[PDB]
């Protein structure tokens, strides 16, 4: 049972950050949002995606890079204005 | 080793969120950020959470707690405007 506990969790998680990229991305607003969570947030998504490679986890490696892709235009639209 | 990485991360991704709780209780603004990304990502928390105590795996439970505590947080401003 655990594991699909575990399966819906990094999927919710992960397709949380799409509201964030379309709202970004449609209102071209980033003040409110803060600069240092997504640079921190960033660097803890590499961390896990480096640890899904390490202990060959693919679905770890999976939603880490969905969520890194997120984080990673969210971050642009933040740090370009 | 990969313990140690995964522990960072999770670090990482959990105090992540406090710089985001600063900007919104200091600045009381939340237009730029995603309702739809906070309530996901609530659900998500919990279910980590839960998955956390059916592993048993107190360090889940104790970092996805924190999370917990400051996504309340940036969710409640952001329901409340
Ligand atoms: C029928 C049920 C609802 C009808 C309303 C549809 C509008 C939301 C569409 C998807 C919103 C994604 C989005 O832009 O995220 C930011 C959000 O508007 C507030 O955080
Ligand atoms: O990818 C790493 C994941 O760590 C989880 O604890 C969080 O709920 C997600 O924000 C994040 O995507």
């Amino acid at each position: 049972m655990e594991n699909l506990i575990g399966y819906v969790a990094a999927f919710l998680t992960t397709v949380s950050f799409l509201p964030q990229v379309l709202r970004v991305v449609m209102t071209k607003q980033t003040r409110d949002i803060s600069r240092n969570m997504y640079i921190m947030f960033f660097l803890g998504v590499v961390l896990w995606f480096v640890y899904g490679i390490l202990r060959s986890a693919l679905p770890i490696i999976l939603a880490n890079v969905v969520t890194l892709f997120f984080v990673t235009i969210i971050l642009y639209y933040k740090l370009t204005e």
